[PDB]
DNA sequence: GAGGTGTGGC
DNA sequence: GCCACACCTC
Protein backbone atom coordinates (compact mmCIF):
# COMPACT_ATOMS: atom_id res chain seq x y z
CA UNK A 1 0.00 0.00 0.00
CA UNK A 2 2.28 2.68 -1.33
CA UNK A 3 0.66 5.60 -2.61
CA UNK A 4 3.83 7.70 -3.45
CA UNK A 5 4.80 6.98 -6.73
CA UNK A 6 8.01 8.10 -8.92
CA UNK A 7 6.81 10.11 -12.17
CA UNK A 8 10.41 9.99 -13.42
CA UNK A 9 10.44 8.21 -16.94
CA UNK A 10 7.74 5.93 -16.19
CA UNK A 11 10.24 4.64 -12.88
CA UNK A 12 7.03 3.44 -10.81
CA UNK A 13 8.81 2.75 -8.11
CA UNK A 14 6.36 3.33 -4.96
CA UNK A 15 6.87 4.43 -1.52
CA UNK A 16 5.01 4.95 1.94
CA UNK A 17 6.28 8.54 2.63
CA UNK A 18 7.02 11.33 0.97
CA UNK A 19 10.40 11.59 1.89
CA UNK A 20 11.17 8.57 0.78
CA UNK A 21 10.53 9.37 -3.13
CA UNK A 22 12.49 12.91 -2.38
CA UNK A 23 15.16 10.88 -1.95
CA UNK A 24 14.61 8.22 -4.22
CA UNK A 25 14.00 10.89 -6.80
CA UNK A 26 18.10 11.61 -6.32
CA UNK A 27 19.23 8.55 -8.10
CA UNK A 28 17.31 10.32 -11.09
CA UNK A 29 18.58 13.94 -10.67
CA UNK A 30 22.28 12.84 -9.20
CA UNK A 31 21.64 15.31 -6.41
CA UNK A 32 23.81 14.75 -3.74
CA UNK A 33 22.72 17.79 -0.35
CA UNK A 34 24.45 15.32 2.26
CA UNK A 35 28.51 17.21 1.96
CA UNK A 36 31.39 16.03 3.76
CA UNK A 37 33.50 18.58 5.59
CA UNK A 38 36.43 16.71 6.30
CA UNK A 39 39.48 19.16 5.74
CA UNK A 40 40.05 18.36 1.65
CA UNK A 41 37.18 16.10 1.54
CA UNK A 42 34.77 16.76 -1.38
CA UNK A 43 32.77 14.03 -0.97
CA UNK A 44 29.25 14.02 -1.35
CA UNK A 45 25.52 11.91 -0.62
CA UNK A 46 21.74 11.58 -1.20
CA UNK A 47 21.31 10.34 1.92
CA UNK A 48 22.13 11.14 5.46
CA UNK A 49 23.15 7.99 6.56
CA UNK A 50 25.17 7.41 3.93
CA UNK A 51 27.45 10.65 5.07
CA UNK A 52 27.41 9.53 8.54
CA UNK A 53 28.88 6.21 7.18
CA UNK A 54 31.40 8.15 5.52
CA UNK A 55 32.47 10.37 8.16
CA UNK A 56 33.00 7.17 10.14
CA UNK A 57 35.77 6.63 7.65
CA UNK A 58 37.49 9.58 8.85
CA UNK A 59 37.29 9.12 12.00
CA UNK A 60 37.15 5.26 12.78
CA UNK A 61 34.38 5.79 15.28
CA UNK A 62 33.02 2.41 16.03
CA UNK A 63 30.10 2.65 18.86
CA UNK A 64 29.05 -0.44 18.46
CA UNK A 65 30.82 -2.56 21.25
CA UNK A 66 31.05 -6.60 21.06
CA UNK A 67 30.01 -7.14 25.08
CA UNK A 68 31.51 -10.79 24.77
CA UNK A 69 34.74 -9.85 23.11
CA UNK A 70 36.90 -6.89 21.94
CA UNK A 71 35.67 -6.08 18.70
CA UNK A 72 33.68 -2.96 17.34
CA UNK A 73 31.78 -2.08 15.14
CA UNK A 74 31.09 1.33 12.57
CA UNK A 75 27.13 -0.40 12.33
CA UNK A 76 25.22 -2.19 14.00
CA UNK A 77 24.26 -4.42 11.67
CA UNK A 78 27.31 -5.79 11.29
CA UNK A 79 27.98 -6.58 15.45
CA UNK A 80 24.29 -8.19 15.06
CA UNK A 81 25.74 -10.53 12.99
CA UNK A 82 29.29 -11.36 14.54
CA UNK A 83 27.10 -11.63 18.38
CA UNK A 84 25.41 -14.94 16.64
CA UNK A 85 29.17 -16.62 16.48
CA UNK A 86 29.04 -16.12 20.08
CA UNK A 87 26.19 -18.41 20.63
C1' DG B 1 33.33 -4.85 5.79
C1' DA B 2 31.28 -2.11 2.46
C1' DG B 3 27.73 -0.27 -0.55
C1' DG B 4 22.92 0.29 -1.52
C1' DT B 5 18.45 1.06 0.06
C1' DG B 6 13.56 0.02 1.90
C1' DT B 7 11.38 1.19 6.42
C1' DG B 8 9.27 3.84 10.38
C1' DG B 9 9.27 6.31 15.16
C1' DC B 10 10.16 10.63 16.30
C1' DG C 1 13.84 15.42 7.54
C1' DC C 2 16.80 13.00 11.06
C1' DC C 3 18.24 8.84 12.30
C1' DA C 4 18.99 4.15 13.07
C1' DC C 5 16.94 -0.42 12.01
C1' DA C 6 16.99 -4.08 8.91
C1' DC C 7 17.98 -6.64 4.81
C1' DC C 8 20.21 -7.84 0.33
C1' DT C 9 24.32 -8.23 -2.57
C1' DC C 10 29.06 -8.15 -3.37
ZN1 LIG D 1 12.09 6.56 -9.90
ZN1 LIG E 1 35.01 13.08 3.60
ZN1 LIG F 1 32.27 -10.45 20.11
Amino acid sequence: TATHTCDYAGCGKTYTKSSHLKAHLRTHTGEKPYHCDWDGCGWKFARSDELTRHYRKHTGHRPFQCQKCDRAFSRSDHLALHMKRHF
